[PDB]
């Protein structure tokens, strides 16, 4: 599913991600932009032979398995291809762990280059929330 922008705000708000730690809403709809591009199908394979999934590229080296990045941790103890589902339940729980583990939103690289220090509220401007 390619989400809408207000469309994925919405979702995002009823999931519990509005001011999760401390992250205003924009900052997730950010961040999914870069990384997706609003899509939840998008797989992108990593140099050290991991590979990111669905709408917030959430890495198979530490937080899903995916049967084939070996030495690798699933610390959202779920398969990656969850991840890819249209209904982003499980993409949002997991991201919800990933933000919590000291490092915030810098996990996700986009959000660092592309998210941070910008005016983020953009991305849910006439959205009816
Ligand atoms: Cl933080």
């Amino acid at each position: 599913k390619v989400f809408g922008r207000c469309e994925l705000a919405a979702a995002m708000k009823r999931h519990g991600l509005d001011n999760y730690r401390g992250y205003s809403l924009g900052n997730w709809v950010c961040a999914a932009k870069f990384e997706s591009n609003f899509n939840t199908q998008a797989t992108n394979r990593n140099t050290d032979g991991s590979t990111d999934y669905g709408i917030l590229q959430i890495n198979s080296r530490w937080w899903c398995n995916d049967g084939r990045t070996p030495g690798s941790r699933n610390l959202c103890n779920i398969p990656c291809s969850a991840l890819l589902s249209s209904d982003i339940t499980a993409s949002v729980n997991c991201a919800k762990k990933i933000v919590s583990d000291g490092n915030g939103m810098n996990a996700w690289v986009a959000w660092r280059n592309r998210c941070k220090g910008t005016d983020v509220q953009a991305w849910i401007r006439g959205c009816r929330l």
